[PDB]
C-alpha cells in the first residue's frame, strides 16, 4: 500500500491539521497541504515555509515525493509557479517543507490562510490508501534523521 | 495495457481528430493534441480550450494522467510555459480539456491551429498501448460523470 | 533494475565525468548532471549544452527519462526554469542532452562549470541500482540510432 504520514511544526498549523486517519477512499492522487499561514509574495522568489513533516511508504518503505502545484495556484489575479517546476523530495528528508514560489507579476501578491496551493504526490504516482495526520509532537521513527 | 481515449466536441476539432484506432507501435510515452483554433495568447495567463475529452485506462481501470509542455512550445519567439509546471487530470473529470499557459512575454503571441503545444502522458508514466479516437457524439460509459 | 549510462562527449566534459560503475547505495532517485562550461544566460530562453549522451535501461529494455531541476538552479540571485516544466526524453534519442532554460530576470546570468542544475530521473520515478560512466568515445549499442 502507499501512505503518507503527515505532522504539523506549529500550534497555528495544527488547527488546519487536526489528528486522524483518513482512508482515502476516493481515489485522489494529490494530498493537499494548506498555507497556515497569510504571506505576502514579492515579485520574484519567495520561500514559502508549510509548518509540516511529511513522510510517505509504499510497500513498508519509506519513499520519495512530489511537490506540485495545484489549478488553484495560477490565476489571472496572481501569476505564481513552483520555481522547480515540481519539488523532488527524498526519502532521506525529516525536514519541514518549503516552497520555491515565483511571483511572475510586478506587485505584490497575498496568500490567506487555509488556501491550498500545492499538493503532494507520491513517487511513481501511486495512489495513496491512508493519509495520517500525526499531532504536534508525536516522536515518529519515520521523521528521525538516518544519515547515510 | 495502458489505452487512451479521446473525443472531439467540437466539430472544429473532428479534422483533427478523425476516427480510428491507433496501435502505439513505436512505444511513444505521450500522446500529442492539438491547437483546433487559431488563438492570441496576451501576456500573463491564457486558458486554451483542447476541444477534446480524454480517459485513460490502464489495467481495465480507469486512471489519472499528466499534461506535459512538449518542447515545441516554448521558443525563441514566445516565451510560454504552462502554469502548473505539469497538469495533472483526476480519473473523475470527464469535461473538456483546458490548459492555463504563461506568456512570458510583453507582446500577444499567436498561435496556429494543427500546432501541438501540449502532450498527454498517463499516470505513472505508463506508455500507452492503443490511442482511440472516439467520433464526435458516441456516447461512452468512460465519459459518464460518477459523483462519488 | 533501472541503469543509468551516461558519455561525455567533449573532452571538457570528461574531466567531470571519469569512467567507473557507481552502484546507487544511498537510492537517491536523480541523477545529478553538471554544466561542463561557463555560461551566461541572457533573459528569455537560452540553450545549454550538457555534453553527454545519455541511455536509461528499465528491466533490461532501453527506457524514457526525465529532466528535472535541482532545488539549486532557482535562486533569488537569478531566476532561472526549465522552459519545458520538466524535460521528457524518449528512448529513441541518441544525441546530446540540451536543455531550454528560462532567465526570467532582466539582466544576464552567469553559471559556473562544475554547477549541477537539473538532474535526470527515470521514467515512472524508478530508483536507479547503477550510474555508468562511459569513457568519451566507447562505441556503445545504446547510443547507436535506431529508426523506427
Amino acid at each position: 500500500a502507499t501512505n503518507f504520514f503527515i505532522q504539523p511544526i506549529t500550534e497555528e498549523a495544527e488547527a488546519y491539521y487536526p489528528p486522524s486517519v483518513i482512508t482515502n477512499k476516493r481515489k485522489d492522487l494529490g494530498v493537499d497541504v494548506y498555507c497556515c499561514s497569510d504571506l505576502v509574495l514579492q515579485p520574484g522568489l519567495n520561500i514559502v515555509r508549510l509548518h509540516i513533516k511529511v513522510a510517505c511508504e509504499h510497500m513498508g518503505k519509506k519513499c520519495g515525493f512530489k511537490i506540485m502545484a495545484r489549478s488553484s495556484m495560477c490565476t489571472h489575479e496572481r501569476l505564481l509557479i513552483l520555481a522547480n517546476g515540481i519539488g523532488l523530495i527524498d526519502p532521506g528528508y525529516v525536514g519541514e517543507l518549503m516552497l520555491k514560489i515565483i511571483n511572475l507579476g510586478d506587485t505584490p501578491v497575498q496568500i490567506w490562510a487555509k488556501e491550498c496551493l500545492v499538493q503532494l504526490v507520491a513517487q511513481g504516482d501511486h495512489v495513496p490508501d491512508h493519509i495520517n495526520i500525526l499531532k504536534r509532537n508525536q516522536i515518529f521513527p519515520l521523521f528521525a534523521p538516518t544519515p547515510r
